[PDB]
């Protein structure tokens, strides 16, 4: 059936794992190929000395060789104007 | 008006830029981020001697540092059973 309309999951092609949440201005990771949101993959690998990938579980990554996912970018935006993603936010 | 009714183009999202069309298992490089058909963006390096990329002009890349866009793999999955995308395939 229809999804989208007032409910609709995101998908792992533009959704981010270490959230597990959608993310802006994604980029990838050259250990695997996996997309995150910068900041989210740049925790993972200042959290692990070793550099473990939140994904793969390498141990030879970097926050410095982050490459930028033009695509998952571009489809990110698409798919939020379409179900019309977003969230409320706050004066904290 | 809308799309997907009878026409619809491929999004840069999930479109290869060297072929200008869709992709299957595409690839990430990791000089700029773009994706491309495997066999498309090897193409590229294999003829180019200074590794040129054929979307950044990059002179240090390589056909082996090819990651692989597990999220852009998805997305052209997605799109095209979205709109029916498809060709002739054979059974070589
Ligand atoms: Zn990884
Ligand atoms: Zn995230
Ligand atoms: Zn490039
Ligand atoms: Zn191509």
């Amino acid at each position: 059936g229809p999804l989208g309309s007032e409910d609709d999951p995101i998908p792992d092609e533009l959704l981010c794992l270490i959230c597990k949440d959608i993310m802006t201005d994604a980029v990838v990771i050259p250990c695997c190929g996996n997309s995150y949101c910068d900041e989210c993959i740049r925790t993972a690998l200042l959290e692990s000395d070793e550099h473990t990938c939140p994904t793969c579980h390498q141990n030879d990554v970097s926050p410095d060789a982050l490459i930028a996912n033009k695509f998952l970018r571009q489809a990110v935006n698409n798919f939020k104007n379409e179900t019309g993603y977003t969230k409320r936010l706050r004066k904290q």
